[PDB]
């Protein structure tokens, strides 16, 4: 009925995983905008009061390809499959660093940002 993608990232030293819903297979631009919005909302929610406000910026997106059993770059508009798992990197920054903490079961993304 809807096309789902799981999108994971490292936010303040926790691995987060969101289920994003689309009417059909999204474009990479559409997916990227949806993911940046969801992760920016997560940052706003989780931000420690000693950290300045900031947004999530995607730098590279990988997809775990079950056909090849490996992580590959998301480059083409015919790679995404329903309920596939993506991981989104950011450019180097002070607050969010990569970890090999396992990707948790996907949850609905935040419902809003912070007023």
């Amino acid at each position: 009925m809807a096309f789902l993608v799981q999108v994971a990232a490292d936010i303040f030293n926790n691995k987060v995983n969101f289920e994003l819903s689309f009417p059909s297979r999204p474009s990479i631009s559409e997916l990227t905008r949806s993911a940046e919005t969801a992760f920016s909302n997560e940052i706003s929610l989780r931000r420690p009061d000693n950290v300045p406000s900031h947004k999530f910026h995607s730098s590279k997106i990988k997809m775990y390809d079950e056909e090849l059993n490996k992580w590959v770059d998301l480059i083409r508009e015919d790679q995404l499959t329903d309920y596939c798992q993506l991981y989104v990197f950011q450019p180097p920054n002070e607050w969010h660093k990569e970890s090999q903490k396992e990707i948790p079961p996907a949850m609905k993304p935040p419902s809003s940002g912070q007023r």
